[PDB]
């Protein structure tokens, strides 16, 4: 698709079994999702933003399938107040910026 | 141009006189710069992000020069870490996700 910025870029996600709504963030290096059940392993991290830092649990090789397409990788899970779909999975689905 | 997002996606701005470096994020719904000198007159304003919220200071009809596209809306200025060009200013410059 291409998405135009009128409105925020909200895309329907499937992680862990679940379906979420999650915006496409090429600001965030990182994928960060709401508080949520993630089976497996997970590394303790903290990470930045606007108003400061917040913990997060890290996953690595967490398959998303994001607007049909798949893509595997890290996924941060925490306290951030909205999903983030971050570059590092950006790239996987072709996504690019166009102006 | 079109830009992948392997790297972050930056580009040169110009406003209020200087040449600034900023990041064109989706995921911002407005457009947040470094403590700068504007000459304006703004109203206090508070924005919430990853870790909390900053206090702001809010610049109506500034204009800036996007990757030599011009654009003229709202800025906020205050203690973010990184510049960032949000969707407010992104549609003018005409911006789209494609993927
Ligand atoms: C009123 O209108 C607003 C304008 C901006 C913001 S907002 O807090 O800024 N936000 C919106 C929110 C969905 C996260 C944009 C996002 O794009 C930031 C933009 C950014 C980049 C940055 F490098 C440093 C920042 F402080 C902020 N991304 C980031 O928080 O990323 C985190 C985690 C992912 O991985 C990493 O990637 C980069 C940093 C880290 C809010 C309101």
């Amino acid at each position: 698709p291409q998405i135009t910025l009128w409105q925020r870029p909200l895309v329907t996600i499937k992680i862990g079994g679940q379906l979420k709504e999650a915006l496409l963030d090429t600001g965030a290096d990182d994928t960060v999702l709401e508080e949520m059940s993630l089976p497996g392993r997970w590394k303790p991290k903290m990470i930045g933003g606007i108003g400061g830092f917040i913990k997060v649990r890290q996953y690595d090789q967490i398959l998303i399938e994001i607007c049909g397409h798949k893509a595997i990788g890290t996924v941060l899970v925490g306290p951030t107040p909205v999903n983030i779909i971050g570059r590092n999975l950006l790239t996987q689905i072709g996504c690019t910026l166009n102006f």
